[PDB]
RNA sequence: CACGCACAGGGCAAACCAUUCGAAAGAGUGGGACGCAAAGCCUCCGGCCUAAACGGCAUUGCACUCCGCCGUAGGUAGCGGGGUUACCGAUGG
């Protein structure tokens, strides 16, 4: 549970189109601070989950806690501290 | 109608290379020429190739490597059956 710049989210409505998620997560996580990116693959394993990269931890954290169990596309998303740091975060 | 190395006069073009289109398969154009008696034309049937989109299922996945099954949809007529039309006329029991 080491706080991170990026957040893991799952139980995502696998029915909503990639582009749509992208636009609609920014939609509610931008409220918590600038985002450098939101990554999402539609592949068998990476589906149902998105990765949101905030500018700084401070926002991820602020983010996380507030929207846990949050009904998104009639499907309540679990949230967590990304296990690793996205690539650009090195940079 | 069918048949075939009947030498008549022709057609086409595998791999490859260049380039355009497509998610892709693959397709078109250009050089190439493996090999075609229809390797002309047509996707109705079987096979195989691709999964972008569409519908169903499966999946709770910790990624920035790969991304599943069915339907379907496309492609292949140079994978095959089939249909259709065809040049030559050594050959038709
Ligand atoms: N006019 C005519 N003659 C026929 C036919 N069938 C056989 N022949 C004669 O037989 C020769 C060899 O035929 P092949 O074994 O089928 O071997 C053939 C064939 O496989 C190929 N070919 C030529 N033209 C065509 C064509 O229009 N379509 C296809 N699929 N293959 C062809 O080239 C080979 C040699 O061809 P050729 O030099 O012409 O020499 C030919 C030709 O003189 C026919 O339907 N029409």
């Amino acid at each position: 549970t080491r706080p991170n710049h990026t957040i893991y989210i799952n139980n995502l409505n696998e029915k909503i189109k990639k582009d749509e998620l992208k636009k609609s997560l920014h939609a509610i996580f931008s409220r918590f601070g600038q985002i450098l990116d939101i990554l999402v693959s539609r592949s068998l394993k990476m589906r149902g989950q998105a990765f949101v990269i905030f500018k700084e931890v401070s926002s991820a954290t602020n983010a996380l806690r507030s929207m846990q169990g949050f009904p998104f596309y009639d499907k309540p998303m679990r949230i967590q501290y990304a296990k690793t740091d996205s690539d650009i975060i090195a940079k």
